[PDB]
Formats: C-alpha cells, structure tokens, sequence
C-alpha cells in the first residue's frame, strides 16, 4: 500500500503547513506514501478536478483523489486506525485562531494596529490548556491529530515571525515553548518539516 500525495512545489506555492499535517499523519501511522510536487500557482482544469477550491494538499486513497486536509486525515484515520491519532471531540478547537492571527499579525505594518496582541491572546489561551491538562500533547500522553494540526503552523509561526519581525514567542508562555520542541523533535516532524529558507520565502509576497 502507497498513498500518493500531491503538495506544492516549494519554488511555486512556498510550503503549505496544511499538507505537512498530511504528511506528519501518514509517517505517524507509518503508512508509505509517494509525494508529486504540483508546480502550478493557476488552476489548470485537471487540477480544480481533483480539488475543487485549487487547493494543496490532495490525497489518493482508493484510486479516488480527496483533497481538504481536515478530511484526508479523517478518512486516513477511517481506514487505518492503528495507532489511534483520535483526538477527544472537546479537544477539537483548541489552538484553531492561532495560524489566523499569525497570519495577521505578519501581515500588518501598522504595530499599532492590535495584530500582535491578538496573536498572544492566543497563545495563552493554548499555554492554559497546556499548564491545566497533561501532557505532552493536548490530549495527554499520546499524540492525537490536533497536534499534527498545530504543529506545521507553530513551526511557521516561529520561523516566518522570527525571520520577518524578529519575533519570538514570549518567554513567560513556557507550555506553548516545550509543546512546540516535543513536536518540532519528533521523526515524523524533522521528516516532513521544510527548510526555514522555503518557509520565508513562501511568505515574502504576504509580507
Ligand atoms: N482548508 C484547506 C486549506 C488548504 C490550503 O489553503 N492550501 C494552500 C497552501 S498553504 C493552497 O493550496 N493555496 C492555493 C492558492 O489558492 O494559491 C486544507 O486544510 O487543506
């Protein structure tokens, strides 16, 4: 069994945390996969067949092509359930206005603007779970797909706000910091992560 997976190519689209999720979901499993680089930034019409916002990543599971990375997980957890990446459903929500706000925050050229303060709001809303809930990951022990979520947007977080902005997450938020170095040290994270070169340079035009 092989999945094949189609992501950007790092020269045309940058990198996508959206498709590391994928990928970190795949290696976690240790399900085999082949990756086909889409170097495309327009839409041609084979690639809106087998995606239909144009968006990375798509997955082929069942000869059937499946994009959206909240569905391909699931449907990667559907049909190989072992090991169990279920995260409980009150888990579900958390850090999910964090990439958002990053985004915002890289974004804005006005520092006055509140995008950085929303972001640490933010933030301290994940260390609270984090300080009040055991550990490591955000439904204990085990690692669950909220993390391999999270993961991909923390590491660009960091990397494109400390390239961009030399800013760092602030060093009073020390559960989001020991959260982040448990994922970013994992073998599936170090193997599917980008260079922080691809990383600023998807950004620039945003920036
Ligand atoms: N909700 C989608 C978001 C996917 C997404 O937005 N991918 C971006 C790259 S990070 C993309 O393909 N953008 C294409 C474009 O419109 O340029 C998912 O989880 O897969």
């Amino acid at each position: 069994i092989c999945v094949k997976v189609a992501v950007g190519a790092p020269d045309v689209l940058g990198d996508c945390p959206f498709s590391q999720r994928v990928l970190l979901t795949l290696e976690e499993k240790k399900l085999p996969y082949k990756t086909h680089l889409i170097n495309v930034s327009d839409k041609p019409q084979w690639f809106l067949d087998i995606s239909p916002e144009g968006k990375v990543p798509v997955v082929k599971l069942d000869g059937k092509w499946v994009a959206d990375s909240d569905v391909i997980v699931g449907l990667l957890e559907e049909k190989y359930p072992e090991p169990s990446l279920k995260t409980p459903p009150e888990f579900a929500s958390v850090g999910s206005k964090i990439f958002g706000a990053f985004v915002t925050f890289l974004k804005s050229k006005d520092a006055n603007d509140g995008s950085e303060k929303a972001l640490v709001d933010e933030l301290e809303a994940l260390e609270n779970h984090l300080k009040t809930h055991s550990g490591p990951f955000v439904a204990g022990e085990k690692i669950t797909a909220v993390d391999l979520s999270l993961a991909p947007k923390l590491y660009h977080l960091e990397v494109a706000l400390g390239h961009y902005k030399n800013w760092s997450v602030p060093e009073s938020l020390t559960s989001v910091r020991n959260y982040a170095k448990a994922l970013f040290s994992r073998e599936s994270f170090e193997n599917t992560k980008a260079k922080k070169e691809i990383v600023v340079a998807g950004w620039e035009s945003k920036v």
